[PDB]
């Protein structure tokens, strides 16, 4: 519970997939330290505030049937950094849709994330 | 070429991986910008410049023997950065071992790396496949 150490990383960034997967936004939003910022998708400015990062989350899980898997393992640094590769299942255009996504995190010495920069365009996105 | 667009970022990253694959470091080097900054694995300092790049790559690849692939899509952005998965397959002490990496890049208005961020660690080696 300090700075997490690279197992560790691997464990809070699965984790939040999981809880993300099964739509849990309030458990979702815990994870955030309260000067935590997120750029999803990067290149957009950074969220920031705990109303606001948990309207955010909320914009995207709340309608409760997306999924989201890792589809491959957590790279994790021993600055208590990390990086990972999933997909998400959700709804675009009336039609059900997928996502590939990767989210860089790093997480401060609470073992709370403070920064979380998810990486996908529309070149990733595809019709189901 | 211009900042790179998405497609262009997809397409330019993969390259950056085959490249890696054939082991043409000259090639490699030249991907980057001039003043291009390296942090591989994220977290050791930043090795900056051309110069100091090529020494680096030199000394992970001129052993020959490492063998890179990527293990799904390259995600890009509009505002020229990406981000890809990969594996690299290399011979250690004459056992082979795979190890699992993401990079993050952000390119330039010529379409050069300016920045790698390379994220591994000992978690993400595994020396039976
Ligand atoms: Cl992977
Ligand atoms: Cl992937
Ligand atoms: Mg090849
Ligand atoms: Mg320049």
């Amino acid at each position: 519970m300090n700075l997490p150490t690279a197992q560790e990383v691997q464990g809070l960034m699965a984790r939040y997939i999981e809880l993300v997967d099964v739509g849990d936004i309030e458990a979702i939003v815990q994870m955030f330290a309260d000067d935590a910022t997120v750029e999803d998708p990067f290149g957009q400015p950074p969220i920031h505030g705990r109303e606001q990062i948990a309207a955010f989350f909320r914009q995207g899980l709340g309608g409760g049937k997306v999924r989201a898997c890792l589809t491959g393992p957590v790279r994790a640094s021993h600055n208590g950094c990390g990086a990972m590769p999933f997909r998400v299942e959700m709804v675009w255009n009336g039609q059900p849709c997928a996502l590939d996504v990767i989210d860089v995190m790093r997480f401060d010495e609470h073992g709370r994330i403070q920064t979380m920069q998810a990486y996908w365009s529309e070149v990733n996105l595809s019709v189901r």
